[PDB]
C-alpha cells in the first residue's frame, strides 16, 4: 500500500527466520535474518542477502510447499514504509538508497506497526554467507529493552499465529 516498503516475514522453514525486505530499484532487496530485529543498540544481528523478491509478495502470508525454496510457513510480521537517512546529510555527504545499497551502507528510519526507529544495514568483507550487520541504531534510551520476538509474535496483517497460518494454508 504505501512506499518504499519496509517488511519482515516470520518464516517457519528449515529453521526459523526473518526475512527483511526494503523496496528500491522496483524490486524488495531481502536478507534473512536467524533471530528476528533486535530493539537494542547494542546487539548485532546478521542479516544474510537472499533474492530479489516481487513488490507484490510484501503482503504474501500462507504456505509454501516444503521442499521449494522459501518452503514452509510464511507470516507477514511487520509492515509499513521507511525513510532514507542518509538523504539527511550536508552536499556530498548524501547517498540515495540505492547508492547506500551499493556502499554496503544503509541506515533508514522504519516505519513499521512493530519496528519504528533509526536501524543499520551494514555490509561485511568476511562473515560466512555474504552477511550484513542489522542493528537498532544507536540514541538515547533508559532501561531494559523488550525482546519484540516475544512481546508480539503475531502477524501484523491478520493477527494470527504461525500455527494458524500453517493449518489456513
Ligand atoms: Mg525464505
Amino acid at each position: 500500500i504505501k512506499h518504499p516498503i519496509y517488511v519482515i516475514q516470520k518464516h517457519d522453514a528449515s529453521h526459523l527466520h526473518y526475512d527483511l525486505r526494503l523496496e528500491m530499484g522496483g524490486v524488495l532487496k531481502s536478507w534473512a535474518v536467524p533471530k528476528g530485529p533486535s530493539l537494542d543498540p547494542k546487539v548485532k544481528r546478521l542479516a544474510m542477502p537472499t533474492e530479489d523478491h516481487p513488490i507484490g509478495y510484501a503482503t504474501f502470508e500462507g504456505v509454501i510447499p516444503e521442499g521449494q525454496y522459501g518452503g514452509g510457513t510464511v507470516m507477514v510480521w511487520d509492515i509499513g514504509t521507511y525513510r532514507n537517512l542518509r538523504e539527511e546529510k550536508p552536499e556530498g555527504s548524501r547517498m540515495t538508497i540505492e547508492q547506500s545499497y551499493d556502499q554496503g551502507k544503509i541506515e533508514v528510519f522504519l516505519e513499521g506497526k512493530k519496528l519504528k526507529g533509526s536501524y543499520a544495514l551494514i555490509r561485511t568483507g568476511g562473515i560466512e554467507k555474504r552477511g550484513w550487520l542489522f542493528f537498532k541504531m544507536k540514541e538515547p534510551h533508559e532501561g531494559s529493552y523488550e525482546d519484540i520476538e516475544k512481546a508480539a509474535p503475531d502477524s501484523v496483517l491478520t493477527g494470527r499465529t504461525m500455527d494458524e497460518i500453517a493449518k489456513e494454508g
